């Protein structure tokens, strides 16, 4: 079904899933990481060519409830600028209302972290009842969406009253600045903070979701992508790649 | 697209597999014979999506595997392929053999293969050690997912394990045989965790291995997959699946 086809793949840098070199490379060779290794193997086995297309707005994607419009990689997919989103794309109901997901490749949860040993914070909602710590989530990323759609609207308060963060670099910078709880995703934080010995978890992880690829509704490629991703998991390839790429 | 589930009557494949499904064999009729985590999910789905349903068990009482001699399926998988059912509503493990013939819903639970053992004295650290000894017997249940995963593993020593193990008919027979002693039973983590909670003389053989999911089974080209997938994702995101596991899975331990 994919032999000879060309796939336009939405992606962005998100270590260790994807690394994007901004110079010293051309085309697909600018990309590396766990997801890139998956795409390369898919392309070899299924016989397609591909390219990566980043959203101009550099966002993952969320639905703005004021305008009822999407942004980020989700929007590029809906606009038919891409055929599939190849990244750690978290599963949530808002996205599911607009796009499909492939078979998942990894489980993930929401994790909150803070700099400084011995934090008094036991659970993130406690942030609302104090002013020693600031906190935040990154705009147009999955954790913001999950917290805003949580049944307990105190999670919407956390988002609305938090610091808006531009991207992962900005968030980690702010975290490393102290007195700041950053709420994001376990696997991304596990990598990326491996060497920050003075950064600690706040509470336990919460919400259970998956990382998958994103597909447009009625994609003719979903069946094959799903089958091959399942085989990757069953054969141990996903675990081998995580061991290869995660610090 | 246009087709939804309102007013449809679904035939759902299932069998008893505690704590996912319990089937009463007397003193009940129809859907009232069924209870468990999966039943609670189906009830909620039926209310939200507007379908009625019944459960249909395969006569062979198998989950389903592909016979490489005949190229035919059995169990719930076969019933689905034969249009006796519309969806398999159970802890249906994801594997590539099944995926060649059917689709899966969005998953509801992670699971792994787990090996357990009863016996005093020397014990085992990893299942392949079984091949180089004769103190312990061992087995997997025929036409169930662990057998399929071991038979398709690229290390054919796992096929030896299956081929040289004792034949087990179903979960009751396997647990019976395990409790008889000097036996390694290789099955699925969540199933064993629930059903062996009180067996203080049953221990692990190594760590869990192979990661897969439990999902519902759907025929290829089902007009209902999108809706079922969306609703199952919402169940997970809302914490409903976790609440049901806490409701149904065994707690405490006399051990
Ligand atoms: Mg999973």
């Amino acid at each position: 079904n994919l032999i000879g086809r060309h796939l336009r793949l939405g992606s962005v840098e998100e270590q260790p899933f994807m690394f994007f070199a901004t110079e010293g490379c051309e085309g697909n060779d600018c990309w590396s990481g766990m997801v890139n290794d998956m795409v390369v193997k898919l392309s070899e086995d299924l016989g397609f060519t591909y390219e990566y297309i980043q959203p101009d707005d550099r966002k993952f994607g969320a639905l703005n409830k004021t305008t009822n419009e999407w942004n980020g990689m989700i929007r590029d997919l809906l606009d038919d600028k891409t055929d599939m989103i190849a990244i750690d794309l978290s599963t949530n109901s808002a996205r599911k209302s607009a796009i499909d997901y492939s078979f998942p490749f990894m489980d993930a949860g929401i994790k909150a972290v803070v700099k400084g040993e011995g934090t008094t914070l036991n659970q993130v909602l406690e942030l609302l009842d104090q002013d020693k710590y600031k906190w935040g989530v990154i705009g147009s990323r999955h954790p913001e969406t999950l917290l805003k759609t949580h049944r307990d609207s105190r999670y919407s308060r956390l988002v609305d009253e938090g610091v808006e963060l531009k991207d992962l670099n900005h968030a980690i910078e702010t975290l490393r600045g102290g007195l700041f709880v950053f709420i994001d995703e376990g696997p991304v934080l596990a990598h990326n903070l491996i060497s920050d010995c003075d950064v600690f978890s706040v509470g336990e992880e919460f919400q259970s979701f998956e990382y998958a690829f994103g597909l447009p509704k009625d994609s003719p490629y979903k069946s094959l992508i799903d089958s091959h991703l399942l085989k990757f998991r069953e054969e141990g390839f996903i675990d081998i790649l995580w061991e290869k790429w995660s610090s």
